[PDB]
């Protein structure tokens, strides 16, 4: 229940968002429930995630766009910022968020996180000791995870 001038400045970005989206990802085309945009991310080469794919739902929440999307995957992953139920833990991005910048941002942010995780803040604290304890555990079951499930 988004304000109507909200769902115009969100078919907006969706349309052309969908019409050449960034590297690596893809925004299905959504018709019905634009708060609940459905998404793929493909796992960046050179990481454990590497030929996975993995879908996702980014959900606008009611105070969208003073307050950040809620991104959660929907492909089961291995990662210190993803919970059990997929939710995305993007705690930068909470921090710098602001209305301008964009559901583009919101999805380059998580591809980086694929990149770039985040033990300081992490949802799967065993990933996230392991990522800093023993790197090649973690890329194992995390390439592991991404052969069964990406």
């Amino acid at each position: 229940n988004l304000p109507p001038h909200i769902i115009r400045l969100v078919y907006k970005e969706v349309t052309t968002l969908t019409a050449d989206p960034p590297d690596g990802i893809k925004v299905f085309p959504n018709e019905e429930d634009l708060t609940d945009l459905q998404v793929t991310i493909e796992g960046p080469e050179g990481t454990p995630y590497a030929g996975g794919l993995f879908r996702m739902k980014l959900l606008l929440g009611k105070d969208f766009p003073a307050s950040p999307p809620k991104g959660y995957f929907l492909t089961k992953i291995f990662h210190p910022n993803v919970g059990a139920n997929g939710e995305i833990c993007v705690n930068v991005l909470k921090r710098d968020w602001t209305a301008e910048l964009g559901i583009r941002h919101v999805l380059l942010t998580i591809k980086m996180l694929l990149i770039h995780p985040n033990p300081e803040s992490a949802l799967n604290e065993e990933a996230g000791r392991l990522l800093l304890e023993n790197y090649e555990e973690y890329a194992a079951r995390a390439r592991l995870l991404t052969e069964i499930h990406g």
